[PDB]
């Protein structure tokens, strides 16, 4: 009932049915407590991911206003850009991608394999830049150039993280609540926290549907101090758009992303190897590997509010495995 | 139900809900033909694919025999080996893979990226062989060796293609029949180790007898492939207490110069589906099968001009192994 103003926003159907919520018996056995996983990595469009939930709302908005071109930005190995380009192809929309190399790698698989390979298959127009120092401004400059060609552009921010995009994860929280109902008494939820839309959406949804559940964001690019205001801003904007209040404190752990965004670390790699070998589940070196390392250490250090079941949100990212191999 | 004997087989749930069956409006508009797609590339385990449907029955059997190890075989970039290894990891079973390099490549991505990379993640024990000249025999030798080493192995044949494995594609046919009540003249599928083709053959005979099932070969001529598909067709039907009289249809014009080697038509089919529908095919299987489908249109090769259903059997992780070239 409380999230009913969600039905107001037009949305396209890219996912279909609720994604699986699975128990992880072998990981749970190893970690010494109940771990469940929300399989948002399993969606039907071009290798899946959390970004698709946001695109359901963003692209419906684009269509509503008569846009014929989607413009967005990210790393060369961005999952969002790949999912945006896939959706654009599907719908016969043009797509323009402003890409940066965030880690200064010259490794050929990072440069041309994985997500970047898929972009070419989707006929994405590629605009390279030195760095995304001011993505919102840089995207508008690009959109102006594109508009001059007679295209009707729709700008999608980095990671699809606007209040509207984040509605996708308010929706995901509904699924989670219904899937857990009479099945599992959840204590904590863990999600990677990057451009912040996923975290913020879940934060609003879970505050209203499962208020006693502790939502933990594991940062992938920023410290708590830098990240927290971004998550809060979105949380409040989302709540406002839904005619709701959001009084919950945002929780973030920033210990698991060093030496920085898009750079693999040992604990991340070990988390990837653990999920693959114990559960046959594929994580990624940029996002989910790092988020899972956070979950594991949180259990190790008793960081969670209590000992109860933890739900891991699998936000996707596996195609990056092929870009990061063998190194850099 | 005429297919009642299917529930008599022990099966693990690896997939759950039926996979999507989708209309492809943009491809359809471009080809001037109604095209639908069975999304068996969207299965929840380790980047998905058709092999998982087979493994539901094969691995259930493995556990019934009390096995602790799964042993199978394929190319370095085998989708089947990758899905078997993921399933073994999930269930806490050892996995031993007998791998060959079918194309003589030394390309790094073929040798170490894509499906092969995932094998390492799943802690697969890898055994390289010069050639899978007699896979069934070579797998048995390995199994006896492993059993002598103090394990309880279960052998899964190449591509998971046994009568039991092929039950997974009788199951897919039931989904197709259910989902097509809103729609069909033809079905197109890649025909390799033959379990998918044969399973669909038996299912579709009983569920949608007016539909023409076309197998596009990915490794063999019609002469070499037809007896393999018929034999499995007959074995499946026998075990389900059914008769299978339907002819097997095969097109072999679309796989040159051989298994696991991309060709231009195949890669162009990949580009077409990606750019028109946001759908990812693969260089080894689905790209070639789709190339066949498209040529079937332009050569008026189907029995009539009506809607076509393409079976997406998966394979997309191989894109990353075949890039930039082999
Ligand atoms: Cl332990």
């Amino acid at each position: 009932m409380p999230l009913h103003h969600l039905t107001r926003f037009p949305r396209l159907e890219f996912i279909g049915a609720p994604t699986p919520l699975e128990y992880l018996p072998r990981l749970s056995d190893y970690l010494g407590r109940e771990i469940y996983i929300k399989r948002d990595d399993v969606t039907p469009i071009a290798m899946g991911g959390n970004k698709l939930r946001k695109l359901e709302f963003l692209v419906a908005d684009a269509l509503r206003e008569g846009a014929d071109t989607l413009i967005t930005a990210g790393a060369i190995q961005s999952n969002h850009v790949r999912q945006t380009a896939a959706v654009a192809a599907k719908l016969g929309l043009h797509c323009v991608a402003l890409l940066e190399n965030p880690i200064g790698t010259t490794a050929e698989n990072y440069l041309t394999n994985g997500n970047r390979l898929l972009l070419d298959l989707f006929n994405t127009q590629i605009e390279m830049c030195d760095a995304l120092t001011d993505p919102d401004a840089q995207l508008q400059t690009l959109a102006t150039r594109i508009e001059a060609q007679g295209f009707r552009p729709y700008v999608i921010p980095v990671g699809g993280s606007s209040a509207l995009g984040a509605m996708g994860y308010v929706e995901s929280a509904l699924e989670i609540a219904q899937q857990c109902e009479e099945v599992v008494g959840l204590s904590s939820v863990v999600v990677a926290s990057g451009s912040a839309g996923t975290h913020a959406g879940l934060a609003v949804g879970l505050e209203h549907l499962m208020p006693d559940v502790e939502l933990i964001g594991v940062t992938v690019s920023r410290s708590v101090a830098e990240q927290k205001p971004k998550v809060i801003a979105l949380q409040q904007a989302i709540a406002g758009q839904l005619a709701l209040t959001a009084t919950a404190d945002i929780h973030l752990w920033d210990d698991y992303f060093a030496p920085g965004y898009g750079v693999p670390n040992d604990a991340g790699m070990e988390a990837v190897k653990l999920l693959a070998s114990l559960e046959g589940v594929l994580l990624d070196p940029v996002y989910t590997g790092k988020a899972m390392a956070g979950l594991i250490d949180g259990i190790s250090q008793k960081r969670f509010n209590d000992d109860g079941p933890i739900l891991f949100i699998h936000t996707g990212g596996a195609p990056a495995l092929f870009a990061y191999h063998p190194h850099v």
